[PDB]
């Protein structure tokens, strides 16, 4: 089951400037930063709240590491803004299989590595009324 | 202080079809529906989780009631997808004043009526790295 909003994926040209904007404006601090070479991003997670399923909700700020990447292509076409939304689950493999069986395109056969060791997959935005939709299971199993 | 992600504002051409998509695909049910004539939307709130500040996190699906509206103009230009993100606070008036004092454009002098009697304001997307950003205080005061 999808039990939380895990994060909002926000594309930006300059991660350090955008991180500072969120700190200065709202007082949101950096929970974690990393580079995901497979996905072609440098990201920062800003934790906003904890959630009733034992997880948390973050802003995920993403700058591209290369133009030939999902985020690099999208920023070139659309400029900075919301790129995707992510829902959390205790079993991304099972939820992804159930959604595949409804005819929504699941982009990965098998979940891939995401932020902080998470396992992630995506649903095609053209099957989700224009919203690129991520499904994520956190690496650290959570206590509701 | 902004203590939660309150909702993701998602624009759609047909609220009833998009509501059914989220029910059929993810099992998300309608928490509330209403029309906000001032804003020019028909909306559905789908509750995803509760939050650690005593609030909740929703998907807010929005269809325009008129073409000459924020959402009607945006859908005409961009098609269906994420339109805004909303952060919750126990004091939208005070948080809005503090953010006004940083030179970010606050669109309302005084918060306006939003979903389920909430009080809302917006920050200009061009001052927030391309993200239309809502600040909301729920009508029902919340217990962390
Ligand atoms: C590390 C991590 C992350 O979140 S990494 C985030 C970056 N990674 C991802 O986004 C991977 C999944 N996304 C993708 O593989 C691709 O972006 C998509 C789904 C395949 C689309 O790639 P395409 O190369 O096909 O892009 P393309 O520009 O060709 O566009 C194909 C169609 O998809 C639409 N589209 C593309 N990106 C979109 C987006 N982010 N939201 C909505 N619509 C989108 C686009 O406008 C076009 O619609 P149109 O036909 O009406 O013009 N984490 O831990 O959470
Ligand atoms: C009931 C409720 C709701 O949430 S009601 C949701 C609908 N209401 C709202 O969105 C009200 C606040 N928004 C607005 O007043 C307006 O949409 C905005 C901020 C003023 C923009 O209105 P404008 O008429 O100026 O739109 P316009 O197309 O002229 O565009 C002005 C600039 O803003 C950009 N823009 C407009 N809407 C945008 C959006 N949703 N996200 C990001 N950028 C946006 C747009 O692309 C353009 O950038 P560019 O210069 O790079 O081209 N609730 O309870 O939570
Ligand atoms: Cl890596
Ligand atoms: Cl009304
Ligand atoms: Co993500
Ligand atoms: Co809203
Ligand atoms: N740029
Ligand atoms: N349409």
């Amino acid at each position: 089951s999808l039990t939380r909003i895990d994060h909002i994926g926000i594309a930006c040209h300059d991660l350090d400037a955008t991180v500072e904007f969120y700190r200065a404006t709202y007082g949101f601090e950096v929970f974690h930063t990393e580079v995901n070479e497979e996905q072609g991003v440098r990201l920062a997670m800003l934790k906003i709240n904890d959630t009733s399923d034992g997880g948390a909700s973050y802003l995920q700020l993403l700058e591209p590491t290369r133009e030939d990447s999902a985020v690099g292509k999208w920023l070139a076409k659309n400029g900075e803004g919301v790129h995707h939304i992510a829902f959390g689950t205790a079993d991304v493999d099972a939820d992804a299989a159930d959604i595949r069986d409804k005819g929504v395109r699941v982009l990965y056969d098998e979940p891939r590595r995401g932020s902080m060791g998470s396992r992630i997959t995506f649903l095609h935005p053209k099957d989700c009324h224009g919203v690129l939709t991520e499904l994520v299971t956190s690496a650290a199993v959570e206590s509701p």
